[PDB]
């Protein structure tokens, strides 16, 4: 089919670190979520499954245009939508890496903002563990096996946002 | 019937703690509401029973999906929708047991998001004793005696919302 | 006529207290709203009159339900729903007394909430004098002579939102 | 006509002082705006003129009305509304007086309160010279000339909001 | 065509400065680099022409920046003129550098708002993009992009946005 908006949940990030003091060539501390931030070759929630050749093309491209740019925020609730919007961006994703079939990744939580970073925060600090989704933008094949296969072409918008894990 | 979404009212839950410091293993005081959040095998403010084995289910359900997992948060007015909206959230649910037909629990107010739960807590210290309710997903079924049963199958999804009691 | 929503606004209260620090069973300032808040057997800028006994009733179900109970918020602004929505609350009224034919009494700005209740505080201490209005149920009478009397069985369902004076 | 909502612009106030440390009757340091916050007998953006007797009467009622009152609250925006919302407050006028033809007045900016007053405090402490607008309920006469002239029974409502000019 | 809302994406300023206490003292977070530019076709297709750019900015900077006007807005909307409420920035220069505009614009803090936001990015690592807002009108070239006609005026030169 055609090109669309492709949302999934890909569950509770392992690590949550509060206040650990990093160097700014000097110190901040920040609040990070770090775990597996994406999954290839498995079939996740939405019955849906990422082959490795095709996300490893989206995250390098994703790492290159957004991450590495500064430019890889995300929100807290996963919008309709592909484009973060930095009023309401709750954390920023500072690196990613591959382990097997997995995608981990490091992600700030925004504080001081008084909006989404500042409420990400705070939840988590009462004890919330967030669950992750990403966004993009794709089309599926019908196994009739079950679930879809994401096509060649998929591209990855917003690697990480904040969402109640359902 | 149908399965549809079951909002409850169960009143204002007895203890209101403010800033004991626990132990975060350092100390983090923090703001506590602990009580009833539910009754089974009693006709309710909305003329609903909540039979015990049903509910037994229920929470116990809960708490290994939500509860245990540090994803028990509720929100300020219970919404007409069966999830919570993470940027909504006034508490978190840190635990829950049962006292005879009652279920207990304890909820931590959510501070410093500048939102829901910074207002939650400064009502409360203004003096406000909150009213909690629930919200689940099932069905009822009508006795001819001014009171409904809720069906086998009811599911607990918001523990408690705080609310402002009729 | 059958039961309707009835706003009143009923002027500008004479004492704004501010910073009192209040025992506490250590001690907690406050800002503070204290005058009248209800008048009977008065035509009122609606151009509708409240008999004494109707008020003396509505006005002592309302300190049993609400007061005592520590349920009786109120608003900025007064809004066209019967009942306080407790994430607008900008205010709790602590006690409420009679003199002559005008109803007393004290509510306590709810401060630390980055809401309505620290914008309350605001206003006031940069200079506003707040005036008050009150939301109730019931039905009128035409009188012939200009006004209309409120029915017996008024309800009162919030004594007091702080609100701009005409 | 028939009585409309006339919303007028009248420029940048001259005077932005911070921090004065006023007597309270302790002290308490402020925000203030202080300038021109209306103008009788000119031709204004609008292509309006208020008489000054028309303008006078209107000033002394709200000062009368508002001001002393400590009623006279106005927002950041000018809003389609005669009334100002006590939510959207951004300042309060403390003071109004006539010179010439132009009323004067003194505004203090509400600090504290994570809304429209700390706004507009912030965006004037990072520079921004605020424009002022005026609320009123009244009708205007054509002259042929290019402009209206407002009529008799003008009520002035909002003396100032913080407006982008 | 008539006169429309022509909105622009110019990247991300190449200098981001926190903290400098500017002379009483006063410490600013400062956006600082390129803001417009000329004889480029841009990523919207557009081409500015030279001696339209310049007096475009050259009525901006009278009009609003000298003035203490020229507030920005975090998003982009779909209006020519800034909403006080919704501001972000304020731009207190700008200049050109051969076919650039440079500029540099102070961060709105203290507000609980846009400007709190923007900060509080940019202090977690956020780079924003800029874009500015005008009125004008296009002609086409057949040549895939368009040229701005005579007579463009720039009514926001900045606001920060989300750079794709």
């Amino acid at each position: 089919n055609e090109p669309q908006l492709l949302i999934e949940t890909w569950g509770q990030p392992g690590e949550i670190i509060d206040g650990v003091p990093m160097l700014e060539s000097g110190l901040k501390p920040g609040l990070y979520i770090e775990g597996i931030f994406l999954q290839a070759e498995v079939v996740n929630r939405n019955k849906r499954l990422y082959p490795k050749r095709i996300l490893e093309k989206a995250v390098k491209d994703y790492i290159n245009e957004q991450v590495l740019t500064k430019q890889a925020l995300g929100e807290l609730n996963a919008p309709p939508r592909a484009n973060v919007d930095p009023m309401q961006a709750a954390i920023i994703i500072e690196d990613m890496w591959w382990k097997g079939n997995d995608v981990y990744g490091r992600a700030r939580v925004i504080e001081g903002d008084h909006g989404p970073g500042d409420k990400l925060a705070a939840n988590i600090r009462a004890g919330w563990i967030p669950g992750v989704a990403s966004r993009g933008l794709g089309s599926l094949t019908d196994t009739n096996e079950g679930y879809r296969i994401v096509n060649e072409g998929f591209k990855l918008t917003v690697g990480v946002d904040a969402v109640w894990g359902p």
